[PDB]
């Protein structure tokens, strides 16, 4: 159900070298994640907990639609299939299936310490199991905000924003910690510097340049409620 | 004093939409940081915080001597050129020379909080009149980190960790919060992200990659004290 990563194991980046360890029992750095859960669970019901639902959903076309209303255009397998291709591969490379158990911490997750649902009452028998460290949807989200920021300049703050709110969703959701999405975004933007140095990708990634401007240039809209998702986001940049 | 940027003020990160506010008062955000303040200044009278004051340094070739032993040859206009100009110039778009006051919370510095001292007493009237958000020398830290790892991937672990240590060096120093050198690694990596879209900035990275190699192949060692580094930073393989 995963598509190949792009990167060979070996030139995936090493988790113990560039991440700390995680909060440690009676710290601030915990206190901090408590504070993040405890504000994060004050939405709940709210429409940016139903928009933390959608952005739960690896499976794709899940991402891409989850990045079309940021990047301006649709991400699909008819008008971007080397973007879409990208988005498929560089989630096995930056995502939770890098995140392996030996040389790596074992992270209970919020709802399961508090038990407590998240917004994704479907997913949670698969994460009550998961000790991944750190979050490998925040490390995907803010990887695919870096890279899609660069095949679009123009929208380049939209889309990391969107990329960064995309590792939040998972504090929303109550299924990470806070320090666990922050860690995220090491990994995520580590990653991204490895994939540059691999020409598979950067091939895909040229590609997928000229998809983006010609969509753009014929005015191909997302097809998503870009205004629902918006509203959802809050915004006021 | 500084080599022209690579980007246009238009096309720089945006602080605002990219970074949350600063640790408020009272929170458990803000104990995080008293707590990494607390844990730093116990290794003063360190060889880490003696390797802090060294990472202060952004005059060149301060920053290509740090990068250096990461590197596994010496960063120098006689034997890579395009990479020290590429520093030189990154240094002006992801440095904190761009974070202006306009539109950016003022941040009082740890040792302007405690009326303390830093690693570095010569830089203390400039910074105590300072109050950059986020960390200057973290964004370039990791933005340095991100770029190097991929001109030379065989050594891109040691890189990138080496861009973390050097956000961390501030929180060591003294200088800054831990908060801000993470919300610094935001914007490094935003940073990177624009500068793959210019064009001078990727003619410069295509030249630094041909002379880093060139540089291995011919086995020009680094000339700092990598051993001295690699105690200072309590390195692990």
């Amino acid at each position: 159900k995963l598509a190949p990563g792009y990167l060979e194991p070996a030139d995936l980046p090493v988790r113990l070298a560039l991440l700390g360890a995680p909060p440690k029992p009676g710290s601030a750095a915990l206190a901090r994640d408590e504070e993040a859960r405890r504000a994060a669970l004050a939405l709940r019901g709210s429409s940016r907990e139903k928009l933390a639902a959608t952005d739960a959903e690896l499976s794709f076309p899940g991402p891409a639609k989850t990045f079309s209303c940021a990047l301006g255009t649709q991400i699909s397998e008819k008008s971007t299939p080397h973007l879409y291709t990208l988005m498929q591969r560089t989630l096995t490379d930056a995502g939770g299936s890098t995140y392996a158990g030996k040389n790596a911490y074992n992270r209970t997750r919020p709802f399961v310490v508090h038990d407590e649902g998240t917004c994704r009452k479907d997913m949670e028998p698969l994460l009550r199991t998961d000790g991944s460290w750190p979050s490998g949807h925040s490390a995907a989200g803010w990887a695919w905000g870096l890279v899609l920021a660069e095949i679009s300049p123009a929208r380049a703050t939209e889309l990391m924003t969107r990329g960064l709110a995309y590792g939040q969703s998972r504090v929303i959701c109550d299924a990470h910690w806070q320090s666990d999405v922050d860690a995220g975004r090491i990994m995520g933007a580590a990653t991204v510097a490895s994939l540059h140095g691999n020409p598979a990708f950067l091939a895909d990634l040229a590609a997928a340049k000229e998809e983006v401007k010609a969509a753009q240039q014929a005015g191909l809209k997302p097809a998503e409620d870009c205004a629902a998702e918006g509203v959802a986001l809050g915004l006021t940049q």
